[PDB]
């Protein structure tokens, strides 16, 4: 389903989860004095214990601003994968595309290239979204 301002945090079902060829598009703006956000695909929505994330998307203002990517499976996070780029900035809009492959997802934020991120979990076991931290949302679309 097509979101419209959700509350953040938000974590939702994705109907139908994902498959390759379609994109996240996500819309939002970040506030003034935003430290960090991030989007965050998972297994489910448990909280204890936490809900395995395949996919975590984590921007971070510090500094000259980076993107972590990690996966967290059994409650423990493996490795960092850290692009030293900084694409969002306070005060603005973005948009997000998150197309999803078979191998990896690529991200690109306002229409430029971010990153890749080779699949850490199995595509299939993605059924949720999260939203949190400093972030609003406008929309959330899943593109077929
Ligand atoms: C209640 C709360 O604050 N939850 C946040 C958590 C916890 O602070 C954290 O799990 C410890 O209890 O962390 C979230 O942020 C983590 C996440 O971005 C991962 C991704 O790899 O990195 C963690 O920081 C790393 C850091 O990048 C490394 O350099 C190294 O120093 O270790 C730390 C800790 O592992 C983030 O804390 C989370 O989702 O787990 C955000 C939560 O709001």
């Amino acid at each position: 389903k097509k979101i419209s301002n959700p509350i953040i945090p938000y974590v939702g079902t994705i109907l139908g989860g994902l498959v390759p060829g379609e994109l996240i598009v996500l819309h939002g703006s970040i506030p003034d004095d935003a430290d960090r956000f991030q989007v965050d695909l998972q297994c489910g929505s448990s909280i204890k214990p936490r809900a395995d994330v395949a996919f975590h998307f984590n921007p971070r203002f510090k500094w000259s601003g980076c993107v972590v990517c990690n996966t967290l499976e059994r409650e423990k996070w493996g490795w960092e994968e850290i692009t030293y780029e900084m694409p969002f900035q306070k005060g603005r809009p973005f948009e997000i595309v998150i197309m999803i492959l078979k191998d990896k997802f690529q991200v690109s934020v306002n229409k430029k290239h971010l990153l890749l991120y080779n699949h850490r979990i199995s595509l299939e076991r993605i059924d949720t979204l999260g939203i949190y931290g400093k972030v609003q949302i406008k929309s959330i679309e899943f593109v077929s």
